[PDB]
């Protein structure tokens, strides 16, 4: 069922923000646990956040904060780890708009993920990866940049398969910092082949790229790799 929070994210058009608290509440009454204070003050951040880039027309941003909220209270009881995953980035986001150093940012990180069970040589490899990326910036490409690290590696037995999504959009980052936009797009949608994963993938990229450069601005060589990180994996999902 995780594949519908990837399939609203991808469905582009206040409209957002009250669709997205109508989703995780939602969630809450379809998982049937009550919300703990720690789940009902990370939603309040993440909802504070994507009024944020609502006021200041990030439409991309937004509703990728309204994503990762209804798969952390998805996660909350059938894979604990991940929903640390959700909302270590959630608190790097909060931190690093309130002008926090990448060290404290990245330690405070290392907390949240040890409390949810996740083992501690996998926090300091995860920490290890993630300050080599982030050293290369937003606070939106440095919380998701480090926490899309922490996740290849928690990854180890449970969808092995989903790793190589994450270490592909990791080396096509890594490539495309250099690359142009249009010269991204086509870096992207090569790793897309190199992977395979189907065609209507290939498709459903050009489609989100289209439709972000006909209306609005143009988006960065991050974001097209961001956009290609969600159609592989809703692929993967409905392969399944
Ligand atoms: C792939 C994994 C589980 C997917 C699922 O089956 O629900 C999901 C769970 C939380 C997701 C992460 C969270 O949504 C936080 C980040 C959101 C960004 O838009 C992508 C990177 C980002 C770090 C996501 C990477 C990946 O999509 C994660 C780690």
């Amino acid at each position: 069922p995780s594949a519908e929070i990837f399939e609203d994210f991808l469905d582009w058009y206040e409209e957002i923000i009250e669709s997205t608290d109508k989703r995780v509440e939602a969630i809450v009454e379809e998982l049937g646990g009550e919300l703990t204070e720690e789940m009902k003050e990370a939603l309040a951040m993440a909802r504070a956040a994507m009024a944020a880039f609502e006021k200041e027309g990030d439409v991309f941003r937004l509703a990728s904060v309204g994503a990762t909220a209804a798969l952390m209270v998805w996660f909350h009881l059938r894979n604990i780890p991940l929903a640390g995953i959700a909302r270590a980035w959630l608190l790097m986001l909060a931190q690093l708009e309130a002008g926090a150093d990448v060290d404290t940012a990245l330690a405070a990180a290392a907390e949240v993920l040890r409390e949810y069970g996740v083992s501690e040589e996998l926090v300091a490899a995860a920490a290890a990866e993630a300050r080599a990326l982030v050293e290369s910036l937003t606070p939106f490409e440095l919380a998701s940049l480090a926490a899309l690290a922490a996740a290849r590696l928690l990854f180890t037995a449970r969808n092995n398969p989903l790793a190589k999504i994450i270490q592909a959009a990791l080396d096509l980052y890594n490539r495309t910092v250099d690359m142009s936009t249009e010269e991204a797009v086509e870096a992207a949608l090569e790793a897309m082949k190199e992977l395979g994963a189907s065609e209507e993938s290939l498709e459903r990229l050009k489609e989100l790229v289209e439709s972000a450069r006909k209306r609005g601005i143009e988006l960065t060589p991050f974001e097209v790799a961001l956009l290609a990180y969600y159609v592989l994996v809703l692929d993967y999902l409905k392969k399944s």
